[PDB]
């Protein structure tokens, strides 16, 4: 199935970057075009924090007040005036896509500027974090704010997590959250073969049908992962996205491996 054909069928724009970490073979399609990354950045922020906090120290607590709360914080709203461990913060952001948990994580790292700084060091000059949740969800094709390209985002996910500086315990804790996440069952998880294990983080911005999924894919019989970045959008501001597009893009791309 050709990807050009998939863009016509759904009337959408597809951006893909896949890297087999075993062979180093790559599959690219509009892999240098910018798209809003939305909530898939939650994975990037959790990883960056886990580089500076050992597994044994995730029990450490942070205080949450009224001022921290942003829209769509299903777990964090129950914590106003309370303390929460860093472990529970990462779980709320990854599993429930909690917006307040993500802003607090970025604060712990030091703020948007420390995140950007870390990306530079990893060699990522493209990913451009500017706003916190939920302003980062307001995408305009005329702005570079909070956008990245499928190639830049995928090489960063490979460096941070697959070939990164995480300890065994931290890497496993994070990947297990991503494997047991039920929010991405309609995406990459829906299009790859049944024997394949998929650890993903999905995303949806408010405008232009911005629907994304990023994953670590384990083919039956291979312990090294295939990193898979799928960013898609439509032409009108108010377009509603169709998840089958991403399931189909994933089935089509996996045929190359």
């Amino acid at each position: 199935k050709e990807l050009n054909d998939l863009e016509k069928k759904y009337n959408a724009h597809i951006g893909v970057y896949a890297l087999d970490t075993k062979s180093g073979k790559e599959v690219k399609f509009n892999s240098d075009k910018r798209f809003a990354y939305a909530s898939t950045s939650k994975a990037i922020n959790s990883a960056i924090l886990l580089e500076q906090v050992p597994y044994n120290k995730l029990n450490k607590k942070v205080h949450i007040n009224k001022d921290d709360i942003v829209a769509y914080s299903p777990i964090l709203e129950k914590y106003v005036g309370k303390d929460i461990t860093l472990k529970a913060l990462i779980e709320a952001s990854m599993t429930y896509s909690d917006n307040t948990a993500n802003n607090k994580i970025i604060k712990e790292i030091g703020g948007i500027k420390k995140v950007k700084q870390r990306l530079k060091e990893l060699g990522d000059k493209v990913t451009n974090p500017v706003r916190y949740e939920i302003e980062l969800q307001y995408y305009s094709p005329k702005s570079k704010k909070d956008t990245s390209t499928p190639a830049a985002f995928g090489k960063t996910l490979n460096k941070l997590i697959a070939n990164g500086k995480l300890s065994k315990e931290n890497k496993k804790f994070l990947l297990d959250l991503m494997l047991n996440n039920k929010s991405g069952d309609t995406l990459i998880k829906d299009g790859v073969p049944k024997d394949y294990k998929v650890a993903d983080k999905s995303g949806q911005a408010i405008t232009y049908a911005s629907r994304n999924d990023v994953a670590f894919v384990y083919p039956k019989g291979q312990s090294e992962p295939i990193v898979l970045v799928i960013f898609t959008n439509k032409d009108n501001k108010s377009d509603k996205p169709n998840d089958k597009l991403i399931s189909e893009t994933a089935k089509s791309v996996m045929k190359e491996f």
